[PDB]
């Protein structure tokens, strides 16, 4: 248990239904506090969104998407994948909520760079990509070795078991050099009988380091993305449906707009407009989880340092597009069961499902892009959008990447209403992070911004506990 | 697909019911032609066997075991993982059998003796990554920054693979290896001022003696890498999927075959079925038996066909399955799915791939093959699950040794009808295992041993394939 129970009558009114709000609320329920979250959307999740056939979504623009998916077919629009230590999955776990592998990495998929090199645009596998660099990078240290470069910092015994590891790891030859490898796959599968198959030939050890084709091989090793990764069965937003069932639809307000917070005499006062009606709540603590950018737009009486504070805190662009295929045409041709294409173009990256392997249609996540590559499609209306994807797409995965296509969504993070964000990025463990952290008065913040794990659920997930035990301490005070 | 419709009447006789009968049955069936499967245990599938609770097996020793897994719990035998490639995942698509299996994992170990201190210590995949690629990194740097590769590298390769280098190692400005957050936290970032704590960087000489390196290039093998799939449910699911189609009308099981042989109108082959001497005469034959089973037979082939039989040596590959009453290695460990990895006779530690975070799964406690299994094979199935214990708690600690509610082992080189895991062809195409290529008049061998995929549910099912086409050709003309 996160905390005790709570002795007497206490009230806590929390902004936000996205994961911190609604774990806050939960685990003050838990320990008997009287808890009512408000929500300006009519799901629960926030960033965590899950786009399904009957979705609607309008922007910040006026553009009114409205997603057909086939039944039982989604995307993630935000949070997607989920590492083996975030508190995320012990959530699922008491929630109740099934979890699924999740392909964050895939010797099939492909990279595609450009470059200075008879590579620059071509696509190539993960394990060809792979085979080839870390067998020339292999041969290159064993060569060094050999010719005695490194006689001062390793002795005969170190050299002859770094030798070893390094004729292993690159797949050498006999006498030490690069030659290609079965690691690299097959033109032709080898069968039964004399069907041997044919291997797929090296690039030269000059195309391979002058193309980068090996930019993007550190991503398996982040700490919050190596493999084995996890997301829940039927969509990440599952998690926060499951917390609303446990909190109780009567405990929450959805469509309910916030816009006054301030410290009062009997606790704090929030404002907000549900069904178009004005509506107002006190309660003896708040938590607000409502992004630190849109706070300073509700009337409040925070003071002005931390009004500053909370604009410290920069808004971020990413945003994702899916398009439902009516034939999985990346497991049939490609061979490619989930996991992503990496790309220097604005796509960024191509997502392949995880779910209904082998079925007869699916969704692609044709592009999830951050930055300035998510800039370039943010303005773009959704048609707009689109035809980009596939053409970049198609650059990268064929012809085939434009025919077959039913229908398609997206969303751009900073274009959205109550998130105008994907995540923050502290100007700057900063004076103003460190801020946010203390309780103004009786008005808490929390969120994944205020976390060490910023653009993760578990970041939210922490915050929330941290701040529902700084008021459980304060209550027992 | 495979074949178009035959004409007129034509019979076929398949000797064993694994994935080269089953699919050499489905395959005919589908081209019109009658079909009779003889296979002599009570199962489909052959060295394709998943134990579950009610599954009982006498070995070749005369000992009984008897599975009592609960219900929906259960580990592969045999055949348990199968890569993007194969042929076995269309099949599953055909079939129906679902798909959902952990190949890697940064958060299992590796545990090794050496003559450091990390000897017999156990390691996680992604400190022992972290630290060997850091240490390898700035030593190809350092050899690159002293010149060592002038001769074969241009200023600007020089630049682009220091790029690469330190990025890939996590290295530090000045070109050292000191930690990464890549190696994992004894403490897990949280929110707030909690940062937590990484783990802190072996030494280099300690890592380079110690070997913590020497399963990496397992990732890369065409056939193990990532993504890897298998059925939900058990790998067994295949061959009832085929069963069901081709009907159990056309299979006799519990039908051991004692004579093949060529006469005047096909292939005849006598059998014992409900303790009775039968016989069975159809156009052609195709035997899946294990070569080294085939001589047992009575028989009227070529002296030379007996003695290229013989050259594909059987091979010794066992597992044992423990089900534990609490999932330790996700709870504990935050292991899911994944195995360790080790020198000891266990060789390896395999976990579920199903039932994540659930109340009891089962471990493959070891999966051994030669020499290791050699280990075992004599062993009692209680004295294997002392070693098994006694090794894997001396990996995962003392909890290896608790919550143990059953468990179960195959060693296949001591399983009737199986006599081996699967065939080494002496001097590996061999001379042997292209004239078993040919038909014997009549007769023609089909099975995983007469393919370029020997221990792959693929090798077999692309020489039902072939050898399939290969009758329908004869029978067109
Ligand atoms: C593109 C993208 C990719 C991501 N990838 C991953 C990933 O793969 N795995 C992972 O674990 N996490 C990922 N995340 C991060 C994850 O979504 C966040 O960490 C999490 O949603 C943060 O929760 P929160 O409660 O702090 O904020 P939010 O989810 O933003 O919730 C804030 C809530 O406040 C509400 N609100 C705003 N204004 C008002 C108002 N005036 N009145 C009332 N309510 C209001 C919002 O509607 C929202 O529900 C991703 C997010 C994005 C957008
Ligand atoms: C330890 C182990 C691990 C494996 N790992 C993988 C893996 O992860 N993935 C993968 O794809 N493959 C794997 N395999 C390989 C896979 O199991 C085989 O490739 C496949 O089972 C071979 O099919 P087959 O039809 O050639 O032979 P078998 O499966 O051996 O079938 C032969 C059949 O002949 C029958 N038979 C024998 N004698 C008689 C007789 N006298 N009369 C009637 N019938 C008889 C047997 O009962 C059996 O059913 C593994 C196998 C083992 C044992």
């Amino acid at each position: 248990d996160l905390i005790g129970k709570v002795k007497g009558s206490h009230s806590v009114v929390v902004l936000g239904g996205g994961p911190a709000g609604l774990c806050s609320a939960f685990e003050l329920q838990k320990a008997g506090y009287k808890v009512t979250v408000l929500e300006a959307r009519t799901r629960p999740g926030g960033r965590v969104w899950t786009a399904r056939g009957g979705s609607e979504e309008t922007d910040l623009s006026g553009e009114t998407q409205k997603c057909t998916f086939s039944e039982g077919h989604f995307y993630n629009v935000g949070a997607t994948r989920i590492p083996q230590s975030h508190i995320t999955l012990d959530y699922c776990r008491e929630l109740g909520v099934e979890i699924q592998g999740f392909g964050n990495q895939n010797a099939n998929t492909f990279v595609n760079y450009q470059s200075d090199t008879s590579l620059s645009g071509q696509s190539v596998t993960y394990r060809a990509a792979k085979a080839d660099t870390f067998g020339y990078m292999s041969e290159l240290l064993k060569k060094a070795t050999d010719q005695g470069a490194l006689d001062q910092v390793l002795s005969r015994e170190d050299k002859d078991a770094l030798s070893e590891f390094l004729s292993d790891f690159g797949d050498l030859s006999d006498d030490g050099r690069y030659l290609g490898s079965s690691r690299r796959g097959y033109d032709s599968e080898p069968g039964a009988g004399l069907n041997f198959g044919t291997e797929k030939k090296p690039f030269a050890m000059q195309e391979v380091i002058r193309s980068g084709i090996g930019r993007n091989f550190s991503f398996d090793f982040g700490y919050d993305q190596a493999m084995m990764m996890f997301t829940p069965v039927g969509g990440m937003d599952r998690i926060y449906y499951a917390f609303q069932d446990r909190i109780g639809t009567d405990n929450i307000v959805f469509g309910a707009e916030v816009t006054s917070m301030k410290n009062v005499s009997e606790g704090v006062t929030v404002e907000y407009t549900a069904g178009g009606s004005k509506k107002s709540i006190t309660a003896d603590y708040a938590i607000c989880t409502i992004p630190p950018h849109l706070v300073g737009r509700l009337q409040n009486n925070l003071p002005g340092d931390v009004l500053t504070a909370l604009k410290a805190a920069k808004p971020s662009s990413s945003g994702k597009l899916g398009i439902e295929y009516s034939r999985r045409w990346w497991e049939t041709e490609d061979r490619i069961y989930g996991g992503a294409s990496n790309t220097d173009k604005d796509i960024s990256q191509i997502m392949f499902p995880y779910d209904h392997y082998n079925s007869d249609r699916g969704v692609v996540v044709a592009y999830y892009s951050s930055g300035k590559r998510q800039e370039a499609f943010e303005s773009l209306t959704h048609r707009q959008r689109l035809a980009k994807a596939i053409a970049e797409g198609s650059e990268i995965h064929g012809e085939k990447y434009t025919r077959d296509i039913s229908s398609s969504f997206s969303g751009s993070w900073r274009r959205t209403k109550y998130s105008e964000s994907a995540w923050a990025n502290w100007a700057g463990a900063t004076p103003e992070y460190e801020k946010l952290l203390e309780p103004v008065d009786k008005i808490y913040f929390a969120g994944d911004h205020l976390s060490n794990a910023i653009a993760w659920q578990h970041g939210a997930l922490t915050s929330a506990r941290d701040v529902v035990t700084h008021i459980h301490e304060r209550v027992a005070q």
